[PDB]
């Protein structure tokens, strides 16, 4: 009957079954309850996905607030790379966390971050979409790699001496890339296009 | 007699209904009235019907795949994302429908034409190709994002404006009534002046 063992049962099952297979009835019954019981701690299935993101988030610290003397730069580096390493942690995590919002036990938290942006020099707006143009992307860059490997195995492998000359040295790069790169990458376009636009504003 | 423009038109009805979870080829078949080694022709197996379907999609929403006559290389991009952008809010989870495509044999010259067209404004071929990668990879999260993001909203109670944080507050306020367009115009955005300032650090 504790949060605790609702949440970390729910996370064994999440990784045993995946995210599409995860009912309140199969954690009602993974943990030998009747619904109601189950109920006064998750709701519906929505809520046992918000509970599943606050934890996966909590116990790998993605890192939403920065530490003292860390540059803006830095600190949504951070909070990027952390997320990221967190969704990574469980199976369909990025899935699980792509649902979910700010509830009120962290709108603290999350006054503390725009007002840290703000503080640097962000209007509101700004500081605003800088965290959500970081958020999506980093989700974008999971889900696109996760899906990207189921469906490889769902299809024919495309033929390489068929690809014109570009696009065969695109495609030779790929194999290479590795995932975290890709991320990186676009990570960096992210934070310099704001350097850029802070100094502008 | 079963025409492919046929399957396509009926899978996004079926899409539009069941949505990308629900959808199967046998599904399909029960609605066309088919047998299933006719649509079996047409597609084999459930990835090959999503493949199809976001090819449609791209092409009926006319996604920017090809510069125009004298575009600039930001406005290629811009254009390129907003375009995608539109053809995957088209239809009930389109940007789950488009996460696992790649470049069909039939599109290896237009992403040829792509890639000669960002080498020629200046870009080195692999800093050209993962420039591409990072504005799909955004438009498709904002995409995924605001189509979970409407799910969810109906599954949970709304929150309560007047119990949160001025700063919070201005923000809630600022996406219920500005929609996740000025995001994600503001992110592409961001992408393409870090691509200039990528131009300037090879330069
Ligand atoms: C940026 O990381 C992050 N993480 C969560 C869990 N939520 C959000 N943003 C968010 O919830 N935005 S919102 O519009 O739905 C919202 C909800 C409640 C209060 C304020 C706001 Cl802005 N971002
Ligand atoms: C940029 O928009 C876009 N659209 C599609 C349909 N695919 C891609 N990229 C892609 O397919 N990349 S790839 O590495 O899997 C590939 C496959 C075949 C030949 C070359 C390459 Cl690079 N981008």
């Amino acid at each position: 009957l504790d949060k605790s063992k609702v949440i970390n049962s729910a996370l064994e099952l999440l990784n045993e079954v995946g995210i599409e297979g995860l009912t309140t009835r199969k954690l009602a019954q993974k943990l030998g309850v009747e619904q109601p019981t189950l109920y006064w701690h998750v709701k519906n299935k929505r809520a046992l996905l918000d509970a599943l993101a606050i934890e996966m988030h909590d116990r790998h610290q993605t890192h939403y607030l920065p530490l003292e003397g860390e540059s803006w730069q830095d600190f949504l580096r951070n909070f990027a790379k952390s997320m990221r390493l967190a969704l990574l942690s469980h199976r369909d995590g990025a899935k699980v966390s792509l649902g979910t919002r700010w509830t009120e036990q962290q709108y603290e938290t999350a006054e503390n971050m725009l007002a840290f942006l703000t503080q640097q020099g962000f209007s509101l707006e700004n500081a605003l979409y800088a965290t959500d143009a970081v958020r999506v992307f980093t989700l974008g860059a999971v889900l696109l790699d996760q899906e990207q490997q189921v469906a490889k195995e769902e299809r024919e492998t495309p033929t390489p001496d068929s690809m014109p000359p570009l696009l065969r040295q695109a495609w030779e790069l790929k194999v290479h890339q590795g995932a975290e790169p890709a991320f990186l990458f676009g990570l960096e376009l992210i934070i310099a296009g704001l350097e850029k636009q802070l100094k502008r504003e």
